[PDB]
């Protein structure tokens, strides 16, 4: 079997991407943020603290004939940006673009942090990292991808994120019409539960390619590109007026500047991020200082190939027994 669903940016900056997901019987359609950096499927629900819901669509397990409370199970998660949420667990039928999984753990949020409440367009998250990161206690639960793996034609899913445009998540097959050239596959380490790979280097604009190993994670749930300080300083040194701002919390640049592209290495292949992808607009309404899409990972502890990098490529998440990551130009 296979599945295919359209993913849509939530705003004009591509801050996140939402994908419609059917939960329950009859179907309750929620727009979820597909997050390859986490492994919990959690949703706003009828159980969420009422003051913490502001425009989201909520899952109502009491109206689903297939919903079963997972007795005694709780969950609590904290994301690298300080966001958090917690609640209890149900099992229910979950379908993505025609691909159906019965008995999927659907984690009902009782408490959500402020950043989720203020994001009215995101009804929840669908984690696509490895199941070892799932926070359900005392019985860890599998991800949607892990539960569907056996019935998929091929144990893969692909991410084709659009630049200011809709994109596609595909489960079970590689669309050979969606990319140009060949797919370059690179080895993945699962030791931390992430889609963790090693980039072979980088280049700034038309500059010389620097062969150097950059260890990082493919994370659709992270907006920006987070790279080591040496690399990020080398990029922003090529933008006139660019500087690191402690008050803003990152590199900013004059909104009138033109940004160079950024190239990162996948094996012997190259993925080029257009400079326009690195522009995230004014730091405040009316400001002439603009926020950069490439930031330092020094404070994070891990390099993150977020949406800024991934939307420049066709990306294959190969969940075979030896998992691999595939990158193609598009
Ligand atoms: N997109 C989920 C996510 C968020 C943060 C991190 C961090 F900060 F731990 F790297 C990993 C994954
Ligand atoms: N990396 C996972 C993640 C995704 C979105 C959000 C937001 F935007 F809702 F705050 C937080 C954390």
């Amino acid at each position: 079997s296979t599945g295919s669903a359209t993913t849509t940016p939530i705003d004009s900056l591509d801050d996140a991407y939402i994908t419609p997901v059917q939960i329950g019987t009859p179907a309750q359609t929620l727009n979820l943020d597909f997050d390859t950096g986490s492994s919990d499927l959690w949703v706003f629900s009828s159980e969420t603290t009422a003051s913490e819901v502001d425009g989201q669509t909520i899952y109502t397990p009491s109206k689903s004939t297939t919903a079963k409370l997972l007795s005694g199970a709780t969950w609590s998660i904290s994301y690298g940006d300080g966001s958090s949420s917690s609640g209890d667990v149900y099992t229910d039928t979950v379908s993505v673009g025609g691909l159906t999984v019965t008995g999927q753990a659907v984690e009902s949020a009782k408490k959500v942090s402020s950043s989720f409440t203020e994001d009215s367009t995101i009804d929840g998250l669908l984690g696509l990292a490895f199941s070892t990161l799932n926070t359900v206690s005392p019985t860890q639960q599998k991800t949607f991808f892990d539960n569907a793996k056996a019935s998929l034609d091929s144990p893969v899913f692909t991410a084709d994120l659009g630049y200011h445009a809709p994109g596609t998540y595909n489960f079970g097959f590689i669309d050979t019409t969606a990319y140009t050239g060949s797919i370059t596959y690179t080895a993945v380490s699962t030791k931390q539960g992430f889609w963790e790979w090693t980039s072979t280097g980088y280049a700034v604009g038309s500059g010389t390619f620097k062969s150097t190993s950059i260890d990082g994670i493919a994370d659709t749930g992270t907006t920006l590109l987070y790279l080591p300080a040496t690399v990020v300083s080398a990029y922003w040194a090529q933008v006139s007026g660019a500087k690191s701002s402690s008050s803003v919390g990152g590199y900013v640049f004059p909104c009138s500047a033109t940004l160079p592209s950024f190239t990162f290495g996948v094996g012997s292949a190259r993925i080029v991020i257009p400079g326009d992808y690195i522009d995230f607009g004014p730091i405040s309404t009316g400001s002439s200082s603009c926020f950069g899409g490439i930031q330092s990972s020094a404070g994070i502890g891990i390099n993150i190939f977020g949406d800024v990098a991934l939307k420049a490529a066709f990306v294959v998440f190969n969940g075979a027994t030896t998992p691999t990551l595939g990158f193609a130009s598009k």
